C-alpha cells in the first residue's frame, strides 16, 4: 500500500500485529522493552525490540517517490540507580531485521559489536535517547545524556544534550519530510520542557524500499525499565 | 492497534503485506483474483481471494468498544460471453481463514457446500457483486444480478437488483457504524448510476474479535475476470 496507519494509545496484552524479539513484552498496558522482576524491576543484561509487522513502502524506484511519515510515542525510564543505562531508539530497518549477537548495553541492540561504527555494514535509521555515555565504554557518545541521529553508526551523526527525568513520560515526535529529506525531532516533558534536533539524509540510499519500523532497548551492567507507552505512525507515498 | 488505515491506489507487482490464496495473483497494476490465460482471458472453475496480512481490532470486550469501519474500493468484470459468472466480494473473516473445498462457482470461494447455508457453521460477512443466478445451481439467489449483503450463509439477508457492466468499474464504499449496527454499500459507476444496500448487524456475535479483511472472487462453468482495481480500508474502535 502507497499509505499505512496505526495507532496504539496504550498498548492492551492482546496483541496481533507486533513482532517481539528479546525480552520485550506487553505489562500494564505498556511495552517493556527491557527485562523486569517480579516486582517490576530492571535488571542487567537484558535487550528487546518490538516491530509492526506489516511492512512499510519507504520508497518506490518505478515511481521516483518517497514517502512522508510520522512516528508519535512516549515512554518513560525508571531506576533506583543513579546512571540508569542504556536508552531506547526508535528505528527503521529491513523487514527481516533481528536482534544482532552481542547488541546489548551501549549497542542498544541495534548493531554488532564488530561493525558499529561501520556505516557501510548496517542499514538502519534511529533516533535514540541515550542515558549512559561512560567515556571509557561508550567511547563514542559526548559526555552527557543525549538524544541522537543514528545512520547506519552507533556513533550519532547528530545529537543533542537532553535530561533525564526518572519516571516522567517523554513525548516524541519524528518526522521526514521527502521534500526536504529533513528528518526532525521534537520531544518534550510535561512541564513544557522541549528538545529538538533536525537532520538532511536521502533515505533511500540508506534503507531499501521496503522496511519495517519499531523500537529497541538495552541495558548491560547498569539498568532501568524502557517502558513504550503509547505509539502512532502513518506513512504516505509522495512524487519528488 | 485501536485504529488502522491503508490505501492501495493501484497494485504494483511487488506486495509485501498482502496474503494470495487460489489462482489470484498481481497484474497490469491490478488484483485478478481469477484465472487467466496467456491473452489475458478468462477461464473456467477457477477460484482466488487476496486479505490484508495486519489483523483488525473489530471488537474488544474488556472495554465494550466496536470498531467503525469503511472499505473503499473499484473493480471491473469482463467476459467474453453474455452471462459471465459468478462474481467477486468483500469479506471480514477469523485471521486463519482459508479456501474452502469445494467453495468455487456460485459458492464464490467463502463457503463450503455441505454448510453453505447454515448460519450457525459459519463465521463471515460478506458483500457480494453477484452475475449469476441459475435457479439449478443457485438454488439461493433471487433471480437477477445483485449486491447483496451475506451473513454467516450465501444466501443473502439483503439484495438489491444491480446491473452487471462488462468492463466498467464499479465504486463501491462499504461503512459499518457501531453506535447504529448499520452496515451500510453504496456502489456507483461513472455515469452515477447509484446502488444502495444496507443491513443492521452486531458484529459482536458473527466474528471474533480480531479478524482479517480481504475480497474473494470464482469462476465456475461461466466465467468472467474478476480486476480489483483499488482498495483503502480504516477502522477505529469507538465506545458508543
Ligand atoms: O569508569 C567509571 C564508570 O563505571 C561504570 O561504567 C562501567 C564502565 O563504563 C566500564 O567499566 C569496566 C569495568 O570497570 C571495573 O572497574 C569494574 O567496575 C567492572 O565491573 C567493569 O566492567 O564498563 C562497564 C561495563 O559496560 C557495560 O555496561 C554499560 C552500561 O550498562 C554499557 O553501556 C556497555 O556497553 C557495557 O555493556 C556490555 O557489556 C555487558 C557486560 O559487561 C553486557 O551485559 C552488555 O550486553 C554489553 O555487551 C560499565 O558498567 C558506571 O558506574 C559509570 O557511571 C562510570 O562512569
Ligand atoms: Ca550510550
Ligand atoms: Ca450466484
Ligand atoms: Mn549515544
Ligand atoms: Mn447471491
Amino acid at each position: 500500500q502507497d499509505s499505512l496507519s496505526f495507532g496504539f494509545p496504550t498498548f492492551p496484552s492482546d496483541q496481533k500485529n507486533l513482532i517481539f524479539q528479546g525480552d520485550a513484552q506487553i505489562k500494564n498496558n505498556a511495552v517493556q522493552l527491557t527485562k523486569t522482576d517480579s516486582n517490576g524491576n530492571p535488571v542487567a543484561s537484558t535487550v528487546g525490540r518490538i516491530l509492526f509487522s506489516a511492512q512499510v513502502h519507504l520508497w518506490e524506484k518505478s515511481s521516483s517517490r518517497v514517502a512522508n511519515f510520522q512516528s508519535q510515542f512516549s515512554f518513560s525510564l525508571k531506576s533506583p540507580l543513579s546512571n540508569g543505562a542504556d536508552g531506547i531508539a526508535f528505528f527503521i530497518a529491513p523487514p527481516d531485521t533481528t536482534i544482532p549477537s552481542g547488541s546489548g548495553g551501549g549497542l542498544l541492540g541495534l548493531f554488532a559489536p564488530g561493525t558499529a561504527q561501520n556505516t557501510s555494514a548496517n542499514q538502519v535509521i534511529a533516533v535514540e535517547f541515550d542515558t549512559f555515555y561512560a567515556q571509557d565504554s561508550n567511547t563514542w557518545d559526548p559526555n552527557y545524556p543525549h538524544i541522537g541521529i543514528d545512520v547506519n553508526s552507533i556513533r550519532s551523526v547528530k545529537t543533542v544534550k537532553w535530561d533525564r527525568r526518572d519516571g516522567q513520560s517523554l513525548n516524541v515526535l519524528v518526522t521526514f519530510n521527502p521534500s526536504t529529506r529533513n528528518l526532525d525531532v521534537v520531544a518534550t516533558y510535561s512541564d513544557g520542557t522541549r528538545y529538538e534536533v533536525s537532520y538532511e539524509v536521502d533515505v533511500r540510499s540508506v534503507l531499501p524500499e521496503w522496511v519495517r519500523v519499531g523500537f529497541s532497548a538495552a541495558s548491560g551492567e547498569q539498568y532501568q525499565t524502557h517502558t513504550l507507552e503509547s505509539w502512532s505512525f502513518t506513512s504516505t507515498l509522495l512524487y519528488t
